[PDB]
């Protein structure tokens, strides 16, 4: 739907009358288009740094960390068009506390009970009790 | 292997053209290097959802009714419909992008142990006597 300059494109800084192509993922913006069917100069990203999306942006952005402090561990490092993946060690399942904030936690075990759901990536064991003992919270 | 964004030209092994955004199709390709690829946006009804090099645009999806599916979602240049479930129906992945929408389970002689999701159904919780076959807590014995 409607835009100022064409769907793709981005107007000049120094010339309101002309567009640019924006750059892809995995570049920068190293130079403005010189000219209505120029191409923009877009150049890749250093090695430790990215762009996840088409852009114009002058610089590339770090890769991020994983939070440690969040029981975080790097799950598929960073690339030109993809900033660091983050996760959780085997056995663990993220809890998030809101849309990008996870902490990782340890998948429970079923005492007293059996597995009815085994631990996902974003949820931990479900266990279903054996018969006489009943369920409270993460444990039977 | 030409330049990160970049596709070889068709007529020109020397020539590689930056492809088109999301949103456009490649009408004509870069005259030469440093020349901006024409690329245009697609007609309402056709979208392209990500950096391409394509000729034509691609006719937006319609969501699968036999599977209980409803549009949550409206195809835009740059973005096919997006379909998901009523509220209370969870989606049941028979493969990587089909999907079917089902009733959400009450936990009849059981207890909503994890209520209903997206992607989930009720998982319950049964009833002394009763054992969980499936979604449900059947008689016991067997």
């Amino acid at each position: 739907m409607d835009s100022v300059c064409p769907q793709g494109k981005y107007i000049h800084p120094q010339n309101n009358s002309i567009c640019c192509t924006k750059c892809h993922k995995g570049t920068y913006l190293y130079n403005d288009c010189p000219g209505p069917g120029q191409d923009t100069d877009c150049r890749e990203c250093e090695s430790g740094s990215f762009t996840a999306s088409e852009n114009h942006l002058r610089h590339c952005l770090s890769c991020s960390k994983c939070r440690k402090e969040m029981g975080q561990v790097e799950i598929s490092s960073c690339t030109v068009d993809r900033d660091t993946v983050c996760g959780c060690r085997k056995n663990q399942y993220r809890h998030y506390w809101s849309e990008n904030l996870f902490q990782c936690f340890n998948c429970s075990l079923c005492l007293n009970g059996t597995v009815h759901l085994s631990c996902q990536e974003k949820q931990n064991t479900v266990c279903t009790c054996h018969a006489g003992f009943f369920l409270r919270e993460n444990e039977c």
